């Protein structure tokens, strides 16, 4: 958890565009507005709450330094 | 946790129409009637119980908070 | 808990229900009993369904809500 | 109601050696009889004796009606 | 793990070749090198790490006794 | 556990790997870091992978097992 939090928090603070792929193959895009232990609030063309358990990978639009 | 609860509770109180997408791709629509640690009660024709573990995303029909 | 009182109402009232699995399959019958991890579904034949494999429980008619 | 239902149910199928079908979340249908089980897996006997993870199981359907204790 | 540990440990010790079916339908084959609470190390050309949560069934190539 | 030392070796030794997701997709790269729930993979694209979405981790060459 010592890696996930800083990573998501940095993406959030720096408003880094991200692509979030779900386990079912669907791709969501936007910026991370906030998150907690179980969900990620993604804002963009469509604001939405995403459950982490349904996420396979988070691919930042550019590398992030922690 | 700190975000999911306030978020769901807001959608509930404001009776905001939502779209709930399941991990299998199916889309449910209705209003959040109530929820607990493991389920969400989605109201429509009849209120159905959705297990959170089966949910991918919750998309509000309008801006909240 | 909201799940327990809800399932108990469906059980007590013997309400016909549809149980959708996470893989899209639809089961029909009535809730005979349940515990923390499974539900006993009675229909043409009885069967034990793991809750981790359930997506939604849809009653055939409105029922008292917890 | 932790395992108040699951344990007595699986144990009945086990002791009575009831033929059963176990459907997995991916759609596969396994057949045989429950040899034993613990909190996470089920040992299913058929052509061979295999270990099934409960997390991959959707439903357990007895070949015939069963009476719980 | 009253059954899981003894079972996997026997397969490991007897070096019994096994078929591991994943929840996505892919079939892996090899010998169990080791395992812990979350993963199993499956040896073949190279030893790959398999997450238990992705496993549906473990099928021994030949009968084993517990 | 086995997972940690195993992943740490692949990391410390910059071993190229293939991570197969529970949905079949194959990711390739080198493990940059990881914690209890995610693995940061890097190669052509950098990305955070949730362990719950991973089925197997396959090294490009044999490595010292834990």
């Amino acid at each position: 958890h010592s890696l996930q939090d800083p990573y998501l928090n940095t993406l959030r603070k720096e408003r880094v565009p991200v692509s979030i792929y779900l386990v079912n193959g669907i791709k969501l895009q936007g910026q991370i507005e906030s998150f907690d232990q179980f969900v990620i609030l993604l804002k963009n063309t469509v604001s939405q709450m995403v459950y982490k358990h349904a996420i396979s990978t988070v691919v930042p639009s550019r590398p992030v330094r922690l």
